[PDB]
This record gives C-alpha cells, structure tokens and sequence, in this order.
C-alpha cells in the first residue's frame, strides 16, 4: 500500500475492530497464540509495521523490551505519546520511523543490547503484504540475520474470502481481488495494495536469501513465516 494511504487516514480503517469479521478476529487470536508460544525466547519484540503500537501492551505486560517500526509519522507520534503518557523509559520502549526495507540500517547489532537469538522481528496483521518490494524486505531481513515472525494469510479461496469480507468493510471507492503467480492481491484506488503470497511462491524466495523459514498455518486463514532458534 501507499504511504499517503495511511498518512491521509484511509489506512486507519484496517485496525478498526468494528470492521473485523469472525475469521479475522480468529486470525488475530491465533497470531497472539503463536507469539505467546515463543514468549520465553523473546527479550526484544521489534514490531515491523507497528502503527501506534498494536503489541506494545503485550511487551509492557510481559516485561519485554519493545521497538515499534513504521514509516507513517502520525503512527510513530501516536505510539510516542502513549510512552510519554505512562512515563515508560526509552531504554526499554522505542519507536523508529522507517521501512522494513532498511531494517539492516535501523537495527545494527550494537543498538540492540540483547543477544540476536532473543530478538524477534514480528510483522503483525500482514504488514509484510502491504510493503512495496518484498524482495528488498527479504534481503534486509537476511542482512539483520535476526529471528522473525511474518504474520500473513494463506491463498486458499477461504483465506481470500476472509480477507475480502475484512477489506470490503473499509468501504473504499472499489475493491479488486486478483490471483497471479505470486499470490492474492487486494487493491483500492485510495492507495490500498495488500498481498498474501502463495506458500509455493514465497518459500523459495525466503531460501534464496538464506532464511531457514517454516510456513506455520494458524487460525484456518493464517500462515506464520517463522525463522530463528525459538521455532525449533
Ligand atoms: N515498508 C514498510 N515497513 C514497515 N511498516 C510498513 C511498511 N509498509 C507499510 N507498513 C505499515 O504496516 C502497517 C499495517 S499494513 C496491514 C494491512 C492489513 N492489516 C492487512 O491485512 O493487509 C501500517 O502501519 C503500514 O504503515
């Protein structure tokens, strides 16, 4: 999707809970169960596509270090206002205005202060599917060498119908679904462009960049692209 899409507020509709059908609520619950299931191996959660910080509350509750990464300034400002409000220290909870494309520049080893194995680059609610160039994101991920959890969707007709039911409740000028060699693409002329990549297309792309990924299916319509020792 476009930066303008989110900047101008159209993108806000995608985290309005009133717009979540049952299959997507189930998806978000399943997303959290996978995160919980490796929680004991996470000291630093890096939320990639964080918005205002959807999993900040998770990190606060579980006593984890937090970095929200999002290229939308108004979302970074919202997240930072939340940290100031509760008086949370910067050395534990931060926001970084940037793209997943430059993750390797945003997260140099020294800046972590946590072993690589206890870090998780968590891309929630199909943030990865809304990124301009997935090939750039995968290379950036490769160069960080950090464990990651890319939460996205399956490309079964049922998964596509779940996404259609979710996106259509945002009431954009029009909504197009297309299936091609890469995956299932939803577009709207507001600047919405959301992909779910076929398991058969993306797994080879992952391995090409040396990422030892497993596509873990969850909550009927989800697949979690999981790499790192906590997924042994
Ligand atoms: N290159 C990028 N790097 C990091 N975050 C990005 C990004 N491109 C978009 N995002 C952010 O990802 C967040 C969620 S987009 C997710 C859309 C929707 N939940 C879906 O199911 O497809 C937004 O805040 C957006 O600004």
């Amino acid at each position: 999707s476009t930066l303008d899409f989110y900047a101008q507020g159209q993108g806000d509709r995608l985290i309005d809970p009133a717009r979540f059908p049952a299959e997507i609520k189930a998806f978000l619950e399943g997303e959290r169960v996978l995160l919980d299931s490796v929680a004991e191996h996470v000291e630093l959660l890096v939320e990639v596509g964080s918005m205002h910080g959807q999993h900040l509350g998770w990190a606060i509750a579980r006593g984890k270090h937090y970095i929200g990464v999002d290229p939308v300034p108004r979302y970074i400002e919202q997240g930072r206002r939340t940290l100031r409000e509760q008086g949370l220290p910067a050395e534990r909870f931060r926001f970084i205005e940037g793209g997943a494309e430059e993750l390797h520049q945003l997260l140099p080893r020294h800046a972590l202060a946590v072993p690589p194995s206890r870090c998780l680059l968590f891309f929630p609610f199909n943030s990865f599917g809304n990124m301009r160039d997935p090939e750039r994101v995968l290379e950036s991920l490769s160069m960080t060498g950090l464990p990651f959890l890319i939460s996205s969707y399956a490309t079964t007709e049922r998964a596509t119908q779940a996404r259609a039911a979710y996106y259509a409740q945002c009431q954009y000028e029009w909504l197009e679904s297309a299936c091609d060699e890469r995956g299932v693409r939803f577009r709207a002329p507001e600047g919405f462009d959301a992909m779910a990549y076929h398991v058969e297309y993306l797994e080879p792309r992952m391995r090409r960049y040396g990422l030892e990924v497993r596509p873990i299916p969850f909550a009927d319509v989800g697949v979690a692209w999981c790499a790192g020792p906590m997924f042994e």
